[PDB]
This record gives C-alpha cells, structure tokens and sequence, in this order.
C-alpha cells in the first residue's frame, strides 16, 4: 500500500513547521528510493500508524501539542458537585426482600449481557513477569481470573454469550496461550488487540526512539475498547452477512443487537467482586432507567481511585455526570481557597462523592449509538513523568493515554440518564500492589490491595455469602499469617470454593439450592470445602479437607450429600520466610507475591 512516493510526502510533511521531526532523518539520503531497509522500514511505520490512529502520526504530533499546552496548566472547573443520580446498594451478606428481588432481576438481565474485559495491562508493579488474568482468584483451586469471568459469564449468559477481551502487544499471545491450556470453548469469545502509540522525547513532542533507532511505543490506555468494538466485525456461516465498503461483514454490535441483547458490562482484569456487583447494577440500571451506571464504593481521602461527580469544566458547558481521576481530584482539592464552606470536606471520614472502581453497565442501544456517533474515540489526555522537580525534562518518553470511563462524556444529561451504584468497599477487591508496596500502605492505614487480600477477601466473601443463608459459619477474625516483613497478617480458613456449575450465578438462591437444609452443615473454622459439578449439600460435619466432585453437565441429576462423617489432617498455611535457600525452590512468583503457601497435607474426596 505505501508507495516510495507517500513515503516521501509524509517525510516532507513531518519536517514542515508545527510537526519538525526532521531529527528522525539525520543524515539520511534526500530521495526515498536512495535509501535503505532500516529508513524505509522506520517510514513504513510511520505511514501505516495511520491505520490504527485517526489522522495518523502528523494528528497524533497535533494532539500531543495540544494535550501538552493542557497539561501544563492548572485543571480547574467551573463547577463539581454530587452526582443527582446515586443509588445505594443493599448488603451482599444480608438476604433482605430488596437484596432478593435486585438479585433475582440481575440474574435474569445476565441472560441478554454482554460482557467486556480490559486485559491490555502489565501487571510487572506486582513483581508477576505474566499476565494479570493468569493470576490465581485463590490458590485453593488456582483458578484464573480469566477462566473465574469466563466460565462465570457462560453461566449466567449460557454457552454461547457474547465475550470480548481486550489485549495488547504485551499480553496477546499469553490470554491465547491460556484460553487454549484451560481448554475453554466460548463460541462468541472475540480478542480485540489494541495497538501502542508513539511516544514523545520532549514536550515539544518530538517522536522518541529506542536504543536500536525504532520508534519507540507504549499503551494508548484502557479507551482503546471503544473504537476496537466499532471496527469489529463478524462472519459465521449461512447468515445473512452482506460485506460492506465499511468491512465484511456486519458490526459486531448490530449481531449483538439483532441477537436481542439489552446491556453491555465492562470489567478490568483482577476483581472478582464484579461476579456480586454486576448483577445488582443491572437490576437499578432497570429500575430507574439509566443509560450509564458507574460502580462504585465509598472511598478515602487518600485513595488511587477516581471518583463520580456532576462537572462543568467552563462556566457556559452543561452538567456532566463523569469520573475525575485522584490526581486530578488532589490538584483540585489543593485549590479553590475560596470555594465555599467552612472546613475541609471530610465530615464522614469518606471523599463527599462516591469513588469509580471502573466495573460500568451501560443500556446496549444508548452505548451503541453514542459508539456509532463518536467512531468510539473518547476524549485523550497526557500524564508524563518529569525528572526534576519544576524543570520541563521527561525521566521516561511520553505517551497520548485515553481512559473508557471518558465515553461518559458523550453522554449529554439532556438526552442520558447516567448515575452510580454504590456498594460495600469489601466488594471492591482488586490486586493492583505489591507486598513492598502494600505494607507502606498498611503503615500509613490505607488499603493493601496485594495478592493476599484479594484472595483473602475471596474466602471471606463465599463465608458471607454462605452465612447469609443461613449457613452456621464459626470462625475467628484473627489472622493466621503474616506477611511482608510482619507488615501485617491475613486469615483464609475455612475455605470454601464452589464451582459455576455448583454455585451457578453466585446468587443467595443459587447458593441456598446447594445448601437447602445449611443448619444441618457444620465446617469447623479449619476446614476446607471444594466443591465442584452438580452437587447438593443437606447435612455434613467437616474438620479438615473435602472435596466433593459431581456431575460436569448442568443439567444432569445432582449429587446429594447425606449424614457425610469427614475427619481428616486438611490444610494449613505458612509465610515464605525471609531465610529461604532458594535451591529446589517450588516457591513460584505466584507464591511470593502473596507471601504465604497453603500446605495441602491432606484432602478427602467423594465422587459419584
Ligand atoms: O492500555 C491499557 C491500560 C490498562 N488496561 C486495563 O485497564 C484496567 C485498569 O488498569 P489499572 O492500571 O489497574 O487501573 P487504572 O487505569 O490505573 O485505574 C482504573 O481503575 C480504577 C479502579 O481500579 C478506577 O478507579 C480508575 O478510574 C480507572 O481509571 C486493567 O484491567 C488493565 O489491564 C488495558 O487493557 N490497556
């Protein structure tokens, strides 16, 4: 497609005033067809950036200008104000009436959701050299956050429900790897891959290269899904798929639309608590007709999360409902002197708006038509990180970032109704740091969010569930590990793991279809319990380690277990310590960043 003659304009056009990349050309001969493989390949990459940004690398040059002059000044807005549209979520562990009937509404909706999942994200700030969705959600079963969203979204949307992960050059190939070592078929599964961007040397935006001379690039941020999803299309086999100019054949959300789908659901890579706050979102997004719902938690003052507030950045724009970022939010905090009130604003020990934990619901046909409008380009910004600390000099190249909460800007609150749930903090469990990092965390009494409490968490969250229904749970609250350096300890036990097909949505009714008769279940605070296939629990005294296999077909006839006697060594756990050898270490990565391993001395097992 590019000819030596375009390559030769899009040279000449980069060194013009307003672009000035003729750094990129030292020394290089002053016609294309007189110059190398190296030249024309650097050139090529120039010319095909086009393909995957809009105006391609002369626009992309004029964007960063103009985010650059942006990010140079003050942010300030006109007004910021509590969201009119917040809604408080009931309990996840109280089996309330409105708790039944939200859940009971959700899990039907789940039947027409689609479910996207950002996972274009390293997760090297934990001390993992793999993929964040590699990551165990427990190290119980060392199921995968991958396979936990996946195997959960076939369950409440059945076999055949629309998935879509987004990837990038980091993590493509290994979510493939993955898919296929877990053997998951997902007929409507679609990857999406989302290209890097040039990076900028300067804040003149001049393009940095590597140490090898290539253009060097970084992720373009998690708002790549949008336009992703727009240029997606679909082909199966004796369907009407006419291949239009645009692409062949048809968009992916006119299948999902055609096929009678009604909401769309975003979810990033390392948070189980989604499979509880999804289906409760859905069922308020019904209830009072909202477009767009933000999930969300009450936060802290000092906390990396964003929060949802109604804005008007100019004093002429209209209200928007939309998520501002905790750096932007501290900048904004530390002005405004004279913004009107007495005291700081923390009356309640949380920020007065509600923070985004980025799990959003949307209406399928408002999402598709603010899609359809905007190409599914949001609003970009920049971020670089400066070495000294008022000097204008870059430590690393810069980078255009977008964010996929931003599409709430698109939606006008003349025409959209968007607000927020908010929910239990304790269902907000993310792994986003490591041990190092969560013990200076711990020090100043903020969240760890390690690997070891969100697998913590994970068992306390099925304890709750399961003690919601009656379930007669006896444990104590004291840890039973320490980690980091004696930083802090984490309990885990009783462990209790229900599979999809046991568990089916999660739901309290799900949950009390496995347990019908709970006061007849005893499991000592000890104790583990996996169970896995079509099975149903009526009375069972546990100290140790069960586990209870049935049939793997939903359908099938259910495993009942009766007057089940079981006494055994089970489990424990120990910390790594410090004084490790290191030879014949089975100790993984996986192991190290939580600190602890479960010792699996002894385990039960009944099938049939
Ligand atoms: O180029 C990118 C960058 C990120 N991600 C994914 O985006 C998600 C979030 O990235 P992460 O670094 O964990 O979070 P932040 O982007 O820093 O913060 C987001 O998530 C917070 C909740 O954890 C919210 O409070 C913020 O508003 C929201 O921007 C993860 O699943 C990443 O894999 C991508 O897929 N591609």
């Amino acid at each position: 497609n590019p000819s030596n003659s375009n390559l030769q304009a899009l040279r000449e056009e980069l060194c013009t005033p307003g672009l000035d990349q003729g750094h990129l050309f030292e020394g290089w001969p002053e016609t294309v067809d007189e110059c190398n493989e190296r030249q024309i390949a650097l050139l090529t990459d120039l010319y095909m950036f086009s393909n995957m940004y809009p105006g391609g690398v002369a626009q992309y040059i004029r964007n960063g200008h103009e985010l650059l002059a942006r990010e140079s000044e003050e942010v300030d807005f006109a007004a910021l104000e509590m969201p009119p549209l917040i809604f408080e979520a009931p309990s996840l562990h109280r089996r309330t009436a409105e708790r039944t009937a939200l859940e009971n509404a959700g899990t039907a909706m789940l039947c027409k959701t689609v479910f996207v999942l950002v996972a274009g994200g390293l997760g090297e700030r934990l001390g993992y050299s793999s993929i964040k969705v590699s990551l165990p959600v427990e190290t119980a079963t060392n199921t995968t956050y991958l396979a936990y969203y996946l195997r959960w979204a076939q369950r409440v949307g059945g076999k055949e429900v629309p998935f879509v992960i987004m990837t990038s050059d980091d993590t493509h190939d290994r979510t493939l790897q993955l898919l296929r070592e877990l053997q998951l078929e997902v007929p409507n599964l679609h990857v999406l891959k989302q290209g890097q961007v040039f990076c900028f040397a300067d804040s003149a935006a001049h393009l940095a290269l590597d140490e090898t001379g290539k253009l060097l690039r970084k992720p373009h941020g998690h708002g790549d899904v949008h336009s992703l999803i727009y240029n997606a299309t679909v082909k199966r086999d004796v369907v009407p798929d006419s291949g239009d100019g645009t692409a062949t054949a048809q968009p992916l959300v006119n299948d999902w639309l055609a096929a009678g789908y009604e909401s769309i659901v975003f979810i990033q890579d390392t948070n189980a608590g989604a499979t509880i706050t999804i289906p409760i979102s859905l069922a308020l997004s019904a209830e009072h007709s909202l477009d767009m719902n933000f999930t969300c938690i009450p936060r802290v003052p000092k906390e990396p999360i964003g929060l949802l507030c109604r804005t008007k950045k100019n004093s002429g724009d209209p209200w928007l409902v939309a998520n501002v970022e905790y750096n932007v939010f501290a900048e904004v905090s530390r002005a405004l002197n004279k913004d009107g009130g007495d005291e700081v604003s923390d009356p309640t020990g949380f920020s007065p708006f509600p923070g985004s934990v980025n799990t959003l619901v949307f209406k399928l046909s408002s999402y598709v038509d603010r899609l359809r409008e905007s190409h599914g380009i949001v609003p970009e910004f920049i971020n670089p990180k400066y070495s000294d600390e008022t000097r204008r000099s870059f430590k690393k190249p810069a980078r255009i970032e977008s964010l996929m909460q931003d599409i709430a800007l698109l939606f006008s609150e003349d025409d959209y109704r968007v607000g927020g749930t908010v929910f239990e903090r304790f269902s907000y469990q993310p792994v986003k740091n490591s041990l190092e990092e969560a013990a200076g965390l711990v020090a100043q009494g903020n969240g760890a969010y390690c690997a070891a409490t969100g697998e913590a968490a994970f068992y306390e969250l099925q304890r709750r569930r399961l003690k919601a229904i009656g379930l007669p749970l006896f444990y104590s609250s004291q840890p039973e590990v320490t980690v980091a350096k004696d930083a802090f300890g984490v309990r885990l036990f009783p462990i209790i793991v229900l599979d999809t097909v046991c568990a089916s949505s999660g739901s309290l009714d799900d949950l009390a279809r496995v347990f019908p008769t709970p006061e007849k279940v005893h499991i000592d605070q000890h104790s583990t319990l996996i169970v896995e296939g079509r099975v149903i629990i009526e009375s069972l005294e546990l100290y140790g380690a069960l586990t209870i296999r049935g049939p793997t077909d939903s359908m099938a006839l259910p495993h009942v277990v009766r007057n089940a006697v079981v006494r055994n060594a089970g489990w424990s756990v120990h910390a790594i310590l410090s004084l490790c050898a290191g030879r014949d270490s089975r100790l993984s990565e996986v192991d190290r960043i939580r600190g602890f391993v479960l010792k699996k001395t002894a385990m039960a097992v009944m099938d049939c």
